[PDB]
């Protein structure tokens, strides 16, 4: 829907024109985005999405149209600062989630080709555990960088401190996506992961 449209959207329009040079290129991105927000919101996430962001992406399109009239790149430096605070803000609900449960030292982080240890419970976002190494009662090993586990953890884990116990919410995009897990893991499933650092090896 619209959060998803609007974030892979500004990324895009960015890659065309701070990567690429292309305004063509990132006018031609943004401007189907701003299209489709004037017949207003439809749902409540849409109109969720709107009281959230509608005014800022409203002045940004301002922005980008006084740019095609003075050809002053300062008027499109302005249209991204509020384009990209948008930006920022959807993001705060995709990738990777991390809240405290318990902290841990705050001192000590996993490093490069160290073992990270830990205890972790899997539920769907509904709370229905589907996996548990408490159950197993038996810590978890893996080690980070390598894309041994999913992105959600990969980002995750590595934020956490040893001793710390975290609340993990991972979008489908950086666990299972479309695929899911066959048998465990639907498909387009968020993930929440109740993980609790331990050691590094
Ligand atoms: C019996 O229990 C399974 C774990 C189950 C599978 C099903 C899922 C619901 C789940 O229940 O875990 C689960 O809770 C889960 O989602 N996990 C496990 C905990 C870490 C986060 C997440 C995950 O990323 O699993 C991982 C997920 C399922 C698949 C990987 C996701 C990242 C992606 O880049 C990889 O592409 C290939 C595949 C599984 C793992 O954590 C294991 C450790 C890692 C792998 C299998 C791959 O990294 C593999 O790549 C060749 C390797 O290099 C490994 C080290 C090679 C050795 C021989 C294989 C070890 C296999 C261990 C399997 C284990 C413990």
């Amino acid at each position: 829907g619209w959060h998803e449209m609007w974030h892979e959207g500004l990324e895009e329009a960015s890659r065309l024109y701070f990567g690429e040079r292309n305004v063509k290129g990132m006018f031609e991105v943004l401007e189907p985005l701003h299209a489709m927000m004037e017949r207003g919101p439809q749902t409540l996430k849409e109109t969720s999405f709107n009281q959230a962001y509608g005014r800022d992406l409203m002045e940004a399109q301002e922005w980008c149209r006084k740019y095609m009239k003075s050809g002053n790149v300062k008027d499109l430096t302005q249209a991204w600062d509020l384009y990209y605070h948008v930006f920022r803000r959807i993001s705060k609900q995709m990738g990777v989630q991390v809240e405290t449960i318990s902290p841990g030292d705050g001192r000590t982080f996993p490093k490069r080709g160290q073992t990270c240890v830990v205890h972790y419970t899997g539920m769907l976002e509904d709370g229905k555990k589907f996996d548990s190494s408490r159950d197993r009662n038996k810590p978890f090993k893996f080690m980070l960088g390598k894309q041994e586990v999913i992105r959600g953890w990969e980002e995750g884990v590595a934020q956490m401190s040893v001793g710390q116990r975290a609340k993990l919410t991972i979008s489908p995009d950086y666990a299972y996506g479309a695929t899911g897990h066959p048998g465990i893991i639907p498909p387009h499933a968020t993930l929440v992961f109740d993980v609790e650092l331990l050691k590094l090896e």
